[PDB]
C-alpha cells in the first residue's frame, strides 16, 4: 500500500597507463583485480596498491619485493575477511587488512616501485529515496 | 598508451501498489516484474510500455485474464530469446524479437484503466577522455 521510489547511481572511472590496468573493484571489499594488457611481463616488486575510501584513512598494500604479473594475466588481491586462499600469482592474500573498505566512494590506485600512480579504479555510488 | 573513462549506470524505480518492475534485461530478452505484496494481483489486459530514448514506443498487452500471485514473479520474455512459454511464470511476447537496447530504457506497467502504476527506468553514460 506505501508507494515507493528511488534513484541510484554508480559511476566508474578508470585510468591507466602502462602496462597494468585495475581491472575490478569489489564493491563488498573482499578484492582488487590488476590485469596485465599488454603482450609483455611486467616486473611489479614492491609496487603498492593505495586505497582511499572517502575520508577514511588511506590504506596501502604493498606487493612481495619479487612479483611478475606476466603478459595477459590476472592477479587478484584478498582482504583477510574474504576467506580466499593465497595462490601465487593469481591470487594474493593481505594478511593485515581484514576488508579494502566499503562505502559510496572508493578510490584504487596502482603505485610502482617508485612511488608514481600508474593506474586506477573509482567506483562512487549514490542513492536518494523519495520521502 | 594511456586510456581513461568515466561510466555511469542509473536506476530511476517509482512504485505504486502491489507490482513492481523488478528486473529490466540490458540485452532486450527480458522484463521481470514482481508481486512484493502478500495478496493475489489480478492483471488482465495490463500492459507494460517500453521508451527506448526516442525510438518507437513498443507496447506488450498481457493477456484477458491474468493473475501474479502474491510474493511471486513474471518474466515476459522477447520472442527472440527463445524462452518457452509457460504461464503463469513466463510469457513469451510472440511478435516482437526484442525489448530494444540502448542507452536509455524506460519500462512502465498500465494498469487496464491506462494509469502508470511502477516503472524502472536504465540508464547509462560513458564518457572517453579525448587524445
Amino acid at each position: 500500500l506505501e508507494s515507493t521510489e528511488s534513484r541510484s547511481s554508480f559511476s566508474q572511472h578508470a585510468r591507466t597507463s602502462g602496462r597494468v590496468a585495475v581491472e575490478e573493484v569489489d564493491e563488498e571489499g573482499k578484492f582488487v583485480r590488476l590485469r596485465n594488457k599488454s603482450n609483455e611481463d611486467q616486473s611489479m616488486g614492491n609496487w603498492q596498491i593505495k586505497r582511499q575510501n572517502g575520508d577514511d584513512p588511506l590504506l596501502t598494500y604493498r606487493f612481495p619485493p619479487k612479483f611478475t604479473l606476466k603478459a595477459g594475466q590476472v592477479v587478484t588481491i584478498w582482504a583477510a575477511g574474504a576467506g580466499a586462499t593465497h595462490s601465487p600469482p593469481t591470487d594474493l592474500v593481505w594478511k593485515a587488512q581484514n576488508t579494502w573498505g566499503c562505502g559510496n566512494s572508493l578510490r584504487t590506485a596502482l603505485i610502482n616501485s617508485t612511488g608514481e600512480e600508474v593506474a586506477m579504479r573509482k567506483l562512487v555510488r549514490s542513492v536518494t529515496v523519495v520521502e
